[PDB]
């Protein structure tokens, strides 16, 4: 079973089909409208054939039906029926931040500011139960027809998530095993301070319309990486942003774990702490887009 709530119903019961989204980026996801209320809802449907391994999609419903928190796309359940999986969830009209600022150009510092505490207020609450998103980009926080932020996709953390469950299962016998080796095992090696790293990198997303080495082959950057004399990115146009903008770079991006602040201290981090923040800053990012 890939979840014990799941309605048994076609949704196309109380929904109706409007506009496929994304592009395909996101599988296949359509807006629709609920038939009684009129409220607009998006709705993914994925394929789940009685012997398809279903464990990933176990683990994200898991994930989806026990936050509820503004700032994360809200879910509202799932529905199987003739081996498709529909998850509806909150429609966000505008799309994903990349979807944006592919069009509009580089956000503003004011609204990189606004975005980074949304993203920092959704994360303080994931981390608050020990969930790790682990895959936070601009692409990934999605913006609504009002501007507000609201992150989305826990497929990678459910990934995660059901591979641990896996390696659990065949660990095998633990009495030689070495304790570094079985909290790999149990707790996957890293924490939930990766999702600030990816903050910072998608500040720089946000600024520069690219994550930094994006033209650099993968393999090559994860090696990068793992070279002791490692060091973080940077915002390359030193005079565009302000020292506020440069120093949450710097922090977010502290390369030993143990030092990255968390998502409750960078919130009082004077760039996402300042006056003037709110969603009217990205509906003027959306009357850009408008023209
Ligand atoms: C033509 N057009 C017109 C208007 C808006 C878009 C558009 C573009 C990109 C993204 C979205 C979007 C909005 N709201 C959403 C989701 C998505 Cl993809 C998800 C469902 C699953 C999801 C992956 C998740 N796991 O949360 C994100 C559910 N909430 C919409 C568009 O393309």
């Amino acid at each position: 079973v890939v979840d014990p709530d799941i309605f048994n119903r076609d949704p196309r019961d109380h929904y109706d089909l409007l506009q496929r989204l994304g592009g395909g980026t996101y599988g296949e996801v359509f807006k629709a409208r609920d038939k009684v209320s009129g409220d607009l809802v998006a709705l993914k449907m994925v394929k789940m054939e009685p012997d398809d391994d279903v464990s990933t999609l176990q683990k994200e419903i898991l994930i989806l039906k026990t936050c509820r928190h503004a700032n994360i796309v809200a879910y509202h359940g799932s529905y199987l029926w003739l081996q498709k999986l529909w998850i509806c969830m909150e429609f966000c009209g505008a799309g994903s931040l990349q979807d944006i600022y592919q069009v509009t150009g580089s956000l503003s510092e004011l609204q990189i500011s606004y975005v980074c505490r949304e993203v920092l207020q959704g994360l303080a609450y994931l981390h608050s139960q020990k969930k790790i998103h682990r895959d936070i980009k601009g692409a990934n926080i999605l913006i609504n027809d009002a501007g507000e932020v609201r992150l989305a996709d826990f497929g990678i953390s459910a990934q995660i998530g059901a591979e641990l469950a896996r390696r659990l299962e065949f660990i095998g016998t633990p009495y030689w095993m070495a304790p570094e080796v079985a909290a790999v095992a149990l707790k996957g090696g890293y924490n939930e301070l990766c999702d600030i790293w990816s903050l910072g990198i998608t500040a720089i997303e946000l600024a520069e319309l690219q994550p930094p080495l994006f033209d650099v082959h993968p393999l090559r950057v994860l090696f990068l990486m793992t070279k002791s004399g490692y060091q973080p990115p940077r915002l390359k146009e030193k005079g565009k942003w302000s020292a506020a903008f440069h120093n949450f770079i710097k922090v977010t991006l502290t390369k030993s774990p143990k030092k990255r602040p968390s998502a409750t201290k960078m919130l009082s981090h004077q760039l996402v702490s300042q006056p003037g923040l709110n969603r009217g800053l990205i509906l003027d990012l959306l009357d850009k887009l408008k023209n």
